[PDB]
This record gives C-alpha cells, sequence and structure tokens, in this order.
C-alpha cells in the first residue's frame, strides 16, 4: 500500500539521525525496515507525485538485456544514469573543458557554474550518441546490474546467466528455497561506478502465486525508492507472465534508509496529499520470454497522479 | 525481544500456508519477516527453552578465524560435523591425535568470509576489510559480507542459509542486519539469533564501539509439521529476562579470543524441548 512508503518518509523526518555521507550532501537515516505491496491490489507506481513509467521501463529492459553502457538509455531519452558516467569522463585525461570538481553541489549554488555544467553535459550526451569509440570508452559503468544478472564471470573462462537460471528453476522446482539472484560480486565492486544499491533478491511460490523479496543496502527514499519499487514489481509481473503464475507480494527490505537533507521540503509536501488508486499493468500476451519484451509491450493504464515534485540527485 | 520470536512462531501456526519442501516433510511457511533485538536490553539467548551457547561460540570462533578443518571443533566438544567427515573417510582420535588429509571441510562460512577466491587466483578477506572500514569510515553504506557465489552454489549440498549481512554505525553504536533465505523457525532460528548477536558484540569490541541492534530478516520462514507440538509447548511458558554477555576486557583483538573469553551471566532458561532435524 502507498501509505506504507509514506509512513517510512514520515518516520525518517521524525527521528532519523543526521549522518554525513559519501556524496557530501548530508542525510537523515534509519537502519532496518520492511514494507510489503500486494500486487493483486494494483501496480505500485506512487500517486502522491508523478513517477515517469517510461524511464523505469527502459532502465529494467537495459538490465534484462545485460547492458552496462548508457548509450541504450540515451537513445530512449533516459538520463538517470548520466552523472556517474560524466564524472568518469571529467576525471580522465581526455576532458578539456572547465573544471567540474564537485559539480553535483556547485550547480545548486552558482548560476554561472550551472550554465557551464549544462553546456558540458550536452556535449557529453551528443558524443556518446554520435561517436562509437567515445561511447565504448566513456558510456561504460563497469559490471553493474546487467552484467551480474546475465553474465557473472567464472574463474574458468565462462559466465553464469543467473537471472535466466532462476526463471527456469521457478518452472520445475517452485518450492525451492534458493531462488536467488545477487548483484554483489566482491571481485567487481571496486570497478563498478557504484556498488549495487538494490543488492540481492529472492522468489517464493505458493498456491499458484509468485512473490519477490529485495534486500536493498542503501535506499534514497525520496528520489530512488519510488523507482526501485516499481522496477521490482514490473520484474515480478514479467516473470509471472513467462512462468504461467499469478502475482503475490513484493517485500522490500532496507539497510541504510535515508532522506537526503535537500529533499526534506519535497517529502513534507508529498505527505500533505491524499493517496489515489494505483494504476493497472498491461502486458503484451503474445510475448513468451521475459527477454523478448520491448518498450511497446508494457504499459500502465488508469494512472492519475498528483503533480511532479522536483528534487536534485546526490552524485 | 523474545516476544518478537514467539510472535513469529504463533503467526506461522495460525496463518502459515501449507507448502511442500525439498525434504518431503510438511511445513507451514510465510515469506518475508523482520525481527529487531536491542542488544543493550540483554543478550538474546532464548529463556523459554534451553539453547546451548557452547556449540554457538565454538562454531562462531571457527568461522571468524577462517578455519575450515574439524580438528578445532572436536577439541572444543562440538560434534556437529563428526559423522560427515568420517563418511568422507569411509571411501576421530586420529583427527585429534591425518587431520590435514581427512579433516578439511571445503566451501563453508569461514572460507567465504575470509578467503573469497578471485579470477586471477588471489583472495579477498571480506571480514578483515569490513572491520577496517568500520574503524576509518563508519558512515559507509557498503559494510557488506556476502556468502553467496552463483559459481559455487549448484555443486554444494547446502548452499548458505545466511546469504549476506551488513553493518551500520551511529552515535558510537554498531548494528548488524542478516538476510537469511531459509529459516527453520523452531530448531534453527534460536541458534541463528545468538550467533549473529555474538558476532555483533565481537566486532563492536574490536572496533571500540557500543552495541546497537541485531535486525534479522527472513525469506522462507517455516515450521516443520513435526515441530508443531514443541512450538505449542514453548508458547505456554512465561518469558524471563535475557542474560548478560561478558567478554574478556584484557584481550584487545577477538582473533585471539577462545572459549574461555566469552561468557553469559544470569542465564535461567526453562528446560530443553526435543525435536527432529528435517
Ligand atoms: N543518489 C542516488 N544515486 C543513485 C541512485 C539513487 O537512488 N540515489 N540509484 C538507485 O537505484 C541509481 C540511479 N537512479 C536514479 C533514479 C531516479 C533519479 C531522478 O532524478 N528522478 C527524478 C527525475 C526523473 C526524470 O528524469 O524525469 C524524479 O523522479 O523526479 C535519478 C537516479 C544510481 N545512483
Ligand atoms: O543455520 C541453519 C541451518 C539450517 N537451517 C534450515 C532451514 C531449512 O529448513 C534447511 C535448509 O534447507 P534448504 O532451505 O536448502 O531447502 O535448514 C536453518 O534454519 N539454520
Amino acid at each position: 500500500m502507498e501509505e506504507a512508503y509514506l509512513a517510512l518518509g514520515k518516520k525518517i523526518l521524525e527521528e532519523g539521525h543526521f549522518k554525513e555521507d559519501r556524496t557530501g550532501t548530508g542525510t537523515y537515516s534509519l537502519f532496518g525496515y520492511q514494507m510489503r505491496f500486494d500486487l493483486a491490489k494494483g501496480f505500485p507506481l506512487l500517486t502522491t507525485k508523478r513517477v515517469p513509467f517510461g524511464l523505469i521501463k527502459s532502465e529494467l529492459l537495459w538490465f534484462l538485456k545485460g547492458d552496462t553502457n548508457i548509450r541504450y538509455l540515451l537513445e530512449r531519452n533516459n538520463h538517470i544514469w548520466d552523472e556517474w558516467a560524466f564524472e568518469r569522463y571529467v576525471k580522465s585525461a581526455d576532458y578539456q573543458g572547465p573544471d567540474m570538481t564537485d559539480f553535483g553541489h556547485r550547480v545548486l549554488q552558482d548560476p554561472a557554474f550551472a550554465e557551464q555544467y549544462k553546456e558540458e553535459h550536452q556535449k557529453f550526451c551528443d558524443a556518446i550518441l554520435n561517436d562509437a569509440e567515445f561511447a565504448e570508452k566513456y558510456g561504460e559503468l563497469g559490471n553493474i546490474y546487467g552484467a551480474q544478472w546475465r553474465h557473472w564471470e567464472t574463474k574458468d573462462g565462462s559466465f553464469i546467466d543467473q537471472l535466466a537460471n532462476v526463471i527456469e528453476m521457478i518452472k520445475t522446482n517452485p518450492d525451492s528455497r534458493r531462488l536467488i539472484v545477487s548483484a554483489w560480486n566482491p571481485e567487481d565492486v571496486p570497478s563498478m561506478a557504484l556498488p549495487p544499491c538494490h543488492t540481492m533478491f529472492q522468489f517464493y511460490v505458493n498456491e499458484g502465486k509468485l512473490s519477490c523479496q529485495l534486500y536493498q543496502r542503501s535506499a534514497d527514499v525520496f528520489l530512488g525508492v519510488p523507482f526501485n519499487i516499481a522496477s521490482y514489481a514490473l520484474l515480478t509481473h514479467l516473470i509471472a507472465h513467462e512462468t504461467g503464475l499469478e502475482v503475490g507480494e513484493f517485500v522490500h527490505t532496507l539497510g541504510d534508509a535515508h532522506l537526503y537533507q535537500n529533499h526534506v521540503e519535497q517529502m513534507q509536501e508529498q505527505l500533505s496529499r491524499e493517496v489515489r488508486s494505483f494504476p493497472t499493468l498491461v502486458l503484451n500476451p503474445d510475448k513468451a520470454s521475459v527477454f523478448d519484451f520491448d518498450m511497446e509491450d508494457i504499459k500502465v493504464e488508469g494512472y492519475d497522479p498528483h503533480p511532479t515534485i522536483k528534487a536534485p540527485i546526490a552524485v
């Protein structure tokens, strides 16, 4: 239920202590929490603010195809992963523009700086889309989600298709208590742009229904959790479709649950608004595998949220 | 609190749906559960039945030291591996007094925690690294130890039940959350609570911190159908205060702790309740 996500934000505002963080922004933080969404009551795309479903769709199809380079995302006008690739490029020996140290805070404080950032980010997006060599080197985020889900590398010259394996297991061993996918690969963590926020997840079958639990080590509550929720709920529906099952519950478990301190006014404005009905998900019935779905095969119908509430991403 | 454990038992007896399992025994199960233990309130070794802290501590020190050979356990009267290692051989004093040959137990917690193999043939020490990160960078959201390698899982007889755990530091207190994919709620969960609360206290000791909370997250939480009468007996008994953990103050590093260095004071449980392993 949406009220479950809104009660987490209110608990952080009330009693989550201040914790300095890697980004330099500052957060209010709790440790250890659990929410549940019954997917039979509606698709959990939040209605108390507008959440863009097409960016959640394109990000998950990107994961599912095993891709860890942002060119696919830019082709679909999805810029949610741009920051970390831009930071990689401004730190390299090839960047020749104005200094971009600490650009993620500087843009909020200094209009002259903000215009130079906007200029350099444009030139970056154009180069990824138009120069294949530039994209191959500077679009690359390392072995994040797509690579661990489809291509966990072995010590003997091969790779494990972890996500296709677990879908198969659901079909022939549905009571198995080892239906797990992990993106936590210790050997690859240091070279990933960021280590996986949404860390490992497990499926469960009973009485013809599929359920999924996620363990999320680090949750940005205002900007990232509404995307996370909707992404794992879509993944659970696609798998249920291929395996011929009905949908059960998504259980979301958090580690460090944090509100960044420059999202507090946004959270308070969200908390003032009346919840509406969740929308319904519609999937193309003639697609058989999760891997065959494309953008036009997936939609939400009946979505009528309250207005967008903008907030800055912590880099 | 102990009541939060007993509440999980009672919920599965009332609402757990019937669900078949690997062993062919019946179970009543729920998916997704979370319990909190505030370690300032007492050390969570259950009072409503006796739980053997001796086997928990020899097993936990064995893993911490990255040891994987049973000699260590046998010396400390923990037999939870005896038959298997003999069965390996058939294909016990000599282990104590041949041990290097017939006494090794491969791909288990100690090795994944302190010797995770990489593609080039070197090894990551996850637990040493996380201790050093607690000391230098306590606000880190990446304080993670994983036991789950998909390259290894398909060939082992029991893939890890304790798939990964995470630490957290605030106001000078250390907390730990465990993700446990599969929980036998009568027999395994009481042992599991104590193990991971003890690990939270040993790490807080090594890092100069006080204790916060142990948060226990469950995937498939199940009562075996032949443990129902035992759970019902336990639920009829009055809860008592948890005992107090005492660690040896005169030893800096826990990597030099042994059995005599870890004690529980004030433990006053109701009697042992017997049941079968599935
Ligand atoms: N700080 C932070 N970094 C992170 C995450 C996170 O949740 N928080 N992620 C966690 O998985 C990944 C990125 N996910 C993101 C999700 C949403 C938006 C975002 O800015 N949403 C805005 C604007 C959307 C739009 O472009 O229209 C919004 O929802 O209003 C950014 C990154 C990697 N890095
Ligand atoms: O420390 C332990 C070890 C084992 N189990 C139980 C959980 C399951 O009943 C069984 C393992 O069976 P699978 O989940 O792998 O089927 O052992 C625990 O609860 N805790």
